[PDB]
């Protein structure tokens, strides 16, 4: 039967990189005999312009009818004057995560062979490589906890946010981390602030409870402040990093920047039934939008993660991943991945998409 | 009149680096005619061993009678089996900050001339230098907010922590940041998560209120996740970074590690009357304790900050800072500051203290 994908390209470079993801997907559909239908919906900035809000009713209903959401990027200068609490990025993402109970965020990041020099780390550290999967709990903690608000006036006006976690919420994300570790390098590093936070005392406790089901996986705990430091000295010693909502927000961006290659990084946000939202790690880069410069790899790898986790099409997901590897080691690189004495070897967004789609079609 | 200093050397390397701070201070007392008396008290690990708790009554009362606290480092392997919530570091520091209302934490970090190569940043980034002062609010936010605890049992057992800030608490730390910026490079960067947290919406609002008193200082706002990334790409563009409690905990460690030289970094925690606690940024390094290897610079610069901020002895504080600079550019370096082909040029803890004290005495 026909899978149904909701396509939410958003703002900035979203539509131009989404076009290349669709191109690649068409090559995969033909090679593997998949029947996939796509419907496009406004989200973010474009939705505010066209409908008055960043997540229109029609869009939300469209996602409810889909097997997965293939998401681009949202936001730009034009809407920053809106209060930070009505801007498009938060306005679209928090309710989507909340509505669909997308509790599990996966953010894989690795240094690719040959591109170590783009990392902002010292060259002897980046030479060692790294490959870290950040597992972030997405629907609990301080993002959605109540009470939240403010009271009082004048000097004594106060605001409050509540961080809350239940054993059940911790155990379900921890299990995901352990199962992932089992397929990787069998180490989970859980990140908390258990010397200060009641939530973190419970976090650490529950993670140790879950660990009894995985005697083959090594478990260590690290404080969030220390983790930001250790990622700079020994990123090669981490495998799976397991984080609460806010800690994962922070650490995943640190790790992404350590690659030096955010155009290569994708993200999956999923619920327990396998429905998810799949997006590039980076932003909407409105200043390069419309010029065919943007790197479509992150959006293409988003589609690969969607095939794998939501559609259960492992062979098709793998084929995309290998087509990307082929591009990277055949010199098909975009401008931001070249030292700028090389900048004239740069491929455009379309050339990248064509190459990758052709590779899939050729049986890579 | 006689100043009174409470000396809390703590664990690990604390006592051996504290001895060098006292040595330097004796040279300063003679050169500037200061009358300072010191009383030593147990804190941390040693206090648990000798008194059953990390912050004995006698120690707390001793700090109440002092003009300032000169603090070493607390913690070590021996006490980690204690729950993270009874260990010495949290057990000593949170109640001290709480009791004395030490709302303002200053954590200056800079790359020193000639030591850029110790930074874990790529050499073209570290070559540009940086000098960032982290101002962290220390007594509010999620560290001390109520309610805090847990309820329920089994799968539905839940924990909670509450982040709370008042206009008054935000305005007082913001003013400190702006006044510091005014003496530095006239830029404050305020760090928040205003797209998610009610506290951060209020934070950003109050900081903009305070800014009207400082039309000469540039103000920008950045999200905490983005800040962790931008520190890796352009640390030279930041001057004063203004942070809430938890965000400052995280960012200040990231910045410290970017120096590559944590043995050079000191911290001040102060209340509005000028009483403070002054400590090295790093930990107690129990594995090198007792060998005369530890770098005493951080502890010596702690004493300089104490002279400046608590005792109002600017000339004496400055003299120490220049004696440290003299050591660094006369090849007086400890082992961790040398590439290990150079490791035999290393000076010991005592040699460093002697050199620095002699320099102060010679009128540096
Ligand atoms: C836009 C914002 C609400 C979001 C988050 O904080 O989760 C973003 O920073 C992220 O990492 O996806
Ligand atoms: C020991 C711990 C409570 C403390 C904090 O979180 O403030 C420490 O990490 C720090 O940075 O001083
Ligand atoms: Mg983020
Ligand atoms: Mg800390």
């Amino acid at each position: 039967s026909s899978y149904q994908i909701a396509v939410l390209a958003g703002d900035g470079i979203g539509p131009e990189v989404m076009a290349e993801a669709r191109k690649v997907l068409k090559a995969v559909e033909a090679r593997f005999g998949l029947n996939i239908e796509y419907t496009e919906y406004d989200v973010g900035g474009i939705a505010i312009d066209n409908h008055g809000c960043p997540l229109p009713e029609a869009t939300l209903k469209g996602c409810e009818a889909a097997d997965a959401i293939l998401f681009g990027s949202v936001g730009g200068p034009k809407w920053e004057k809106l209060p930070p609490n009505e801007q498009p990025e938060r306005g679209a993402l928090l309710p989507l995560r909340g509505h669909f109970e997308l509790f599990c965020n996966l953010r894989p990041a690795k240094l690719h062979d040959g591109l170590e020099h783009m990392s902002p780390l010292r060259s002897d550290i980046s030479a060692r490589g790294f490959d870290v999967l950040c597992v972030r709990e997405l629907t609990g903690g301080i993002y959605f906890g109540k009470p939240k608000g403010r009271q009082g006036e004048g000097e004594s006006e106060e605001a409050f946010d509540t961080m809350r976690y239940s054993r059940r919420e911790i155990s379900r994300i921890a299990r995901i981390a352990f199962e992932a570790a089992r397929g990787r390098r069998k180490k989970v590093t859980s990140v908390d602030k258990a010397n200060v936070l009641a939530c973190s005392v419970l976090w650490r406790q529950v993670v140790e409870e879950v660990a009894v089901d995985f005697p083959d996986v090594e478990l260590e705990h690290i404080y969030i402040d220390n983790a930001t430091m250790q990622l700079l000295r020994r990123p090669d010693e981490f495998d799976v990093m397991l984080c609460s909502n806010l800690f994962g927000d922070i650490l995943s961006d640190e790790i992404a920047m350590l690659t030096g290659s955010m155009g290569l990084l994708a993200s999956a946000s999923m619920n327990s039934t396998g429905f998810g939202l799949f997006e590039p790690a980076g932003g909407s880069a409105p200043d390069i939008a419309g010029k065919g410069i943007a790197n479509p790899i992150a959006q293409i790898l988003s589609a690969a993660l969607m095939l794998r986790h939501s559609l259960k099409q492992e062979e098709a997901a793998s084929a995309i991943e290998r087509a990307v590897t082929k591009a990277l080691n055949s010199g098909y690189l975009t401008g931001e991945l070249l030292s700028s004495d090389q900048r004239h070897k740069a491929k455009t967004t379309v050339q990248m998409g064509d190459f990758i789609a052709d590779a899939v079609k050729a049986g890579v």
